[PDB]
């Protein structure tokens, strides 16, 4: 597994305080004085998976020279409950407080992500299925989004209209058919792009696999029809299943003969993950 | 209200099309087509309009594109699944390319909309206001600050520069409420609005007569915010905070504060759906 | 007092030092070797208030590794006197040179506004009345002017339009009334913000005062206006004096029961404050 | 003269306007209008105009904006105060959130070229050419420059990378000012003017011999620039600097010079007052 | 095929107009002009038209510029010296200080296509692609990836993030082909093409029976590629690559590979001349 | 000679190492493990002059902590052979295998032109008359390749159009005249600009150095024009031949008295200069 880098992710969390303080932090600044180390604690408020650590360590380091302590040595991934001790930081109080409110929502937003992840994959409760996000993402995080569902044991769907072919409802509309589309796609992208098919019907499911595309996509489908796409198809594509997956749902491809389902919800709807920091004390 | 504008919100559009097209959209390029094309927005889940100033503005940085809104929907405005909220009007290029960015913005700021209007009716108290928080999601604050205020919410401080806020940490440093709060005024004469966050009926006692504008009670019980507003007796506006969701929010229903706050509508709130299907040439 | 920060800073010095080198420093670098410790001075040859140093500092240590020396022990706030040894720079010829004139020309400019500013509190005589600034500064240097301002003792207006309700003449004109604006205003933003009306007439100030405003402006008012103004308001709002406020008039406002007067002048119209970098020697 | 292009400009004005705007602008978004109004540009105090394309812009950037010139005014006329210099006519919101940026823009400019066309009246010499410096204000050079021009005033080197200036540092480092030169000439061989900057009649002397392109006499007394006019005898264009202010300036009359210069024309000037008064509805 | 939009292109060409404008274009800004003016785009060498509406785009962001095209040129039409490409119809300024910008991205698009055509004619087998590679000048990548189209090549994978390439470090590294391929899969399962870097019929062998996408044959001799054709058949896409050139490329002719590929198409283009001359005032 | 810094030239290699990478090297980290230090070595797979080495250099430093050693001690400027160990890379297998790709061309750019021009340098055998580079650059690289003909023993143009005056065949057009548009250009820019004339005929060449300009270009003349262009302008003016200057024709001006030539093919027409890396190991 890979982390996040400073070189991917600075620039972002740059922006982000300079989103919280656009002169300066008055009520922090008012208080304290420039000088003096001081001690703040994470915790856990809620049960649930540990993603985006880094993250919220690299928002105090970018603002000022602060160092951690990890006493239970706590990774992205790790399993938690309310009251755990995730991490100590140790720094100016300006730079503890001022950096505070983005860290967290950095953090709360990702081990939302994660732990809604790592739920869909064992409502599921079959490995031979995988987990897959989408480019339903909130706008500018795709990547931090993207890295969270890796952490709660789903998987990365293309990043980008770049990585690779997916016709759409309204491409297939557009050239009106569906091999003609593929072929075009074909023709324009040779060999270096995945080329998906997303499907409706049967009918459409039957000329995508004929005509040897890579991914077909079944949308928002009956388990019913899955069941007969499934016969159809007859291995000649990678099958995929999305469109209105959720935590209920989900349990209801176990055992399917797909290779992996889709959600949107796991990145443009994710539930955060309470944390809050406290305990603030003096070194001395 | 009023609308977000193409300067404020320009950089971010730009930046989240460029998140989504590093080199091409090969996909869509490799359609070798007749023209301009018609492509219609249509709204897949009850809940409130927002953001539709932004989901045309995508459209309209990236090329020459026109809108058509015969059932004239505007940001809040209430939405039932399968309305025809607006039509597209453009080559197929830019109308495919655009499409999920543009969604992503209005899916995600109608989602905070509906989220926040439903809290309003859930509390069923026009004396008191509903608020938004710092708890936001990076880069949008902006943009979900918008979202609430269509769905009938009102804006907290945006951020560390615009207000006084003394939390639990700042009152812990001082080790009084009233040095804090002189401290403040202090720092930042006459310009900035001073608010302290309190968790005992002894703070809010302190905070009150030292004048502050705003005591703001976490997480406290309804005999203790009942007695609170006594104590207080309007010296400073009242604020009610932690732990405010859907089903809670009905509890503060009859009382003389002045506004209870939520965090859950920025950084919890579930997208609202809509798709673009029917993309039809003309001719 | 907070001095500025690099993360605030470091943005405006790059885009300057790029403003003053787009290919190379030709005169310098044709003349220098790249290799070689030396020692520049900086002097003060004009009498005032010290602000800026960190920011001069700065401007050195983005572009190379370069160390000062400090022995009289100048801090920002310090009175100056011509010829003092406020600094001693050390590092790369090549570095010493190139910077030098982004570094004084910040240097110059803020202590110029600091000293103007102490000016002018001395000038007032009242501790009782604080000076402050305003938005008319120079287009994207707001943050150094208002800091330096602080270090000559004045006070801070409101950043930005985003920070404080400040309803002026054309606000109101638009409105068609004092009370309906102010209405409006607590309507729009009911808690979190401040809210000042600018005001002309003894008619206005009696509107504002009754709807229970937090801040009246004066606006280029007489002083016997003014002593009306005071006693007609009666304590139901902060008073603030404006316009036309400069080191000859500002001992007018002595003794008035107003709790600040702000200026333009300290920002638009600051005389900047002459330093020099001699006596380059190389450490041998 | 050439005027200001926005594409010099532009990131230069949305910067400011981030500046004064973080979020929203609270007070003027507060009103709740009926529509189409006009504000007006006055000035408040006597001096030359400039930078009016730059108050324009800030506007055009914004949003749609129209402007009026029933005086026919331009870069570079003289003012009186309640001289009606503008018209500008839009939406409230852009009229009033823009006002500030603009103003200050033209305030400084203005201020400039007021201060650069009075020093050039004060010499009362045409022969001789006013020059400004690098003393700039930071990130504002490119307009500072251009109010010099538009009060009659001319351009130095834009920067270290436009022209080689060797000053008593260069010259100390390598103890020679023919050696400085010869050096100078050659790393940047053929496109590059040559300036030396002088303080004594013997480094006038060696400069002139080396066959530089410019000579600064800084800071030198009426006699020693008569002589040092007669030592140098044409062979490089000659420059005076240092204190040289409103008083002083006129001591040059006479003299067959080519320039001087100041920094305070750049580093010290005042502003010149304008406003924006009688905001009034369209209908 | 496809052009290149506003939005891919336009900050490219703004910073390129920075690199060639600091502060003012002295030289035109110096003429003192009487009115809209006119120059022609003359090509001045033959070959492949590419990048036509990246150099009007120049013109465009600068200043307001209409264009006139009387021979109807587009991008992948052949070239003749003297033939009028184009005629650019605006201010003297606009003209002068962005013509240098336009033609330096106009001739080095149109020398890549060029050499592009003139490699696919080298080879004359339609059956068999010419594609394009990573080594690419920096920041032009995806222009030079538009030229090569244009002149009849094709795109391979734009960067390390598109698609999965295992090169000899990779193989190394693992020290299988198979387990190499396995851990790929493994990593990003089912939406990135997988190619294999090949210098052996061994490892051509364990690629084509793990069943990867794309096997490419690196600097192979033409005995080896007929006989690793045959030992593949057809389980994977073949790509020949290594030390292809002008002569080089039709010993390729016969073969039943499906594409080819040349860094020095990107890398070491000669660009094709162009000039812009005849400025003409209108009236 | 100069170097170029980091100042300079990082944000152009963000740029394009971001260029490279969207999300992630994936072809890389499938492989990899975080952890674990390795060696690369950089081997010239061709003969001519080095140039951007430092550049190279700078790519990994910005990615990752990087460590060079250089046992032949290599510098821009040496010349090079097929075969000749540049240089070895130590760090971190991803770091080495992702930053590869950009690392190498720069260095295959610049070494290219460099070589290009030393090569022009050699072809022309004259001391006494000097190479120029022009504005004819690859966009957003000008300065590298500026500092790369530096390096094969060229010299450096004008950068910008802000640096020097040069009054093209189009601004004599627009004028009407050649001593008008001089006559303007010194109107405008009085003393601190070069300005240069680019000239066709003999007549032009004649009034230009009859209204004393600082340089003439002789555009694309033939040599017996040359010659007498010379004689005409008898030392007024610099001189200046260019276009249509290249490896073969470039021996023609030898011996003349010009003062330099220029060429546009240094920079828009460099072949690139063939590197590799090769014999990746582990530290072990």
């Amino acid at each position: 597994s890979t982390d996040l880098t400073p070189f991917q992710i600075d620039d972002t969390l740059k922006a982000a305080l300079r989103e919280d303080v656009h002169s300066e932090d008055y009520s922090t600044n008012a208080i304290f004085d420039h000088h003096g180390q001081a001690k703040v604690s994470l915790f856990a408020k809620e049960a649930g998976v540990l993603a985006g650590l880094t993250v919220f360590q690299r928002v105090f380091t970018l603002f000022d020279e602060v160092t951690f302590q990890n006493p239970h040595q706590f990774k992205d991934g790790d399993r938690l409950t309310s009251g755990d001790l995730v991490l100590e930081i140790i720094g100016s109080v300006r730079s503890l407080l001022t950096c505070e409110r983005v860290a967290l929502n950095f953090l709360q937003h990702l081990s939302g992500i994660a732990s809604m992840t790592a739920a869909y994959v064992e409502a599921l409760g079959d490995d031979r299925i995988k987990v897959f996000d989408t480019r339903k993402t909130t706008p500018n995080l795709r990547l931090f989004e993207k890295y969270a569902v890796r952490v709660g044991g789903g998987y990365n769907h293309r990043f980008n209209l770049s990585d690779a072919i997916m016709l759409k409802d309204n491409h297939i509309a557009a050239v009106g058919s569906v091999q003609k589309a593929i072929a075009q796609a074909r023709a324009y992208a040779p060999f270096v792009k995945m080329v998906e098919v997303e499907v409706e019907s049967l009918a459409a499911a039957e000329e995508a696999a004929a005509a040897g595309v890579d991914i077909i996509m079944l949308d928002n489908m009956s388990l019913e029809q899955i069941e007969q796409a499934i016969t159809l198809i007859a291995g000649r594509s990678r099958i995929e299943c999305s469109g209105n997956i959720d935590m209920t749902t989900i349990s209801r491809f176990r055992g399917l003969a797909i290779d992996y389902v889709s959600s949107g919800s796991l990145t443009h709807s994710a539930k955060s993950l309470d944390f809050s920091m406290k305990g603030l004390t003096y070194l001395d």
